[PDB]
């Protein structure tokens, strides 16, 4: 199947998890079984949780969701990878857990709203399917500047093998330490000064379709 | 500053439109204000106007909204290009506008649903704005095969400066020529068979949202 490198980071995880949270990722093969997983968890005080936490309460925002996923991912070989996508001050930045099959990137997202969805894997670069959420990434909760497009760039797959898994897969405290890292690590923009006074402003019917909510119900 | 080609075409453009149809392709300067036009466009729920009956009558499907857009674009010197997005047969294609500013491509659509819509030009490549597409054509209307993701190809850039604009621009026929030459120009697939059994359906909540509706 996997390689050294993941097989052992497998086995990292392996020590730190309890045989029901390894019964649940073993039952994740696949990175379409990831997300249906998500769809089954609760979408949301501030917080930041484990995937520990996650299982637990069954309750998660975007970055909650795609460490989730990401360990899942890694729990079959792949990277723990996140990608940030990054707005204007205007708008909450949306993280998703990045995922590859054979030589495609695809994506794995937490969200409550018909938008920043999940991503097939059919995507050449980081960068193609980073531009496929630009368009559905605008003010829809407000007149003032309804319809703004406020996706200003991406990052880099973010690669959570640099931390002892100890420090996010079991923490009990808020990784805070974490997200403010995914957010300082390299990001691409998007546009320039020239590029961003083109934009439109989405129209009425797509800032109304973005409003619909999952949960509750 | 515009070009030789551009200056002839706009020529023979202004041969063919009455002073009224040029007082309004004259005020649709910028890709904006084109797809702020076609938002004034009831869209329609077989025919394939001429951008003169669209003018005329104020309705329009995807193509002749498409049609009328690279007239206006044409008429302030950008090429009249059409982009043809192929489905499977679960599904209709659906033509876009392509237009550039500064090296970036950018679309004009017309669409009944908030999904297809308007591209602003920040696209380094025609794949990378079709790609941009992908995940947000599916099944929204039926329970059968409800959700499936049914993009396909799409074509190289289409231009209409190729044909005499008579045949087009003020054709009092149907189109149905220029719909099949559009079909049937250079396609890029984005799926082979091994990506086709990847994909996974769009989401409830996504079908609710693509199926609100602009019109009526």
């Amino acid at each position: 199947q996997m390689g050294r490198g993941s097989m052992h980071y497998k086995a990292q995880l392996q020590k730190l998890l309890t045989t029901e949270e390894k019964k649940i990722l073993a039952r994740l093969s696949t990175p379409q079984k990831i997300q249906d997983f998500l769809d089954t968890i609760k979408n949301k005080e501030h917080t930041m949780w484990s995937p520990r936490a996650v299982l637990k309460h069954k309750h998660a925002h975007c970055m909650e969701g795609a460490m989730l996923a990401a360990l899942a991912l890694a729990y079959h070989g792949h990277s723990p990878l996140l990608m940030d996508l990054q707005t204007t001050d205007e708008d909450e930045d949306h993280v998703v857990a990045l995922f590859k099959i054979d030589g495609h990137w695809g994506a794995i997202s937490k969200t409550n709203h018909p938008v920043l969805r999940y991503r097939d894997p059919i995507y050449k670069s980081v960068r193609e399917l980073a531009m496929s959420y630009f368009h559905e990434y605008f003010i829809w909760w407000t007149k003032k500047n309804g319809g703004k497009k406020t996706l200003r760039a991406y990052s880099n797959p973010f690669d959570l093998t640099r931390y002892k898994p100890e420090r996010w897969v079991i923490a009990t405290g808020d990784l805070d330490w974490l997200a403010e890292a995914l957010d300082d690590s390299k990001h691409f923009p998007i546009l320039n000064k020239k590029m961003q006074k083109q934009l439109r402003p989405a129209s009425r019917i797509e800032t109304k379709a973005a409003s619909l909510s999952e949960w509750p119900k």
